[PDB]
């Protein structure tokens, strides 16, 4: 839940695992 990751779920994709893709946001628990 937490967006820590800094990443966009935009194109459905996350690279730092563990981070949950809620679209359009990489969150982390």
């Amino acid at each position: 839940g937490v967006p820590i990751c800094g990443e966009t779920c935009t194109l459905g994709t996350c690279y730092t695992a563990g981070c949950s893709c809620s679209w359009p946001v990489c969150t982390r628990n």
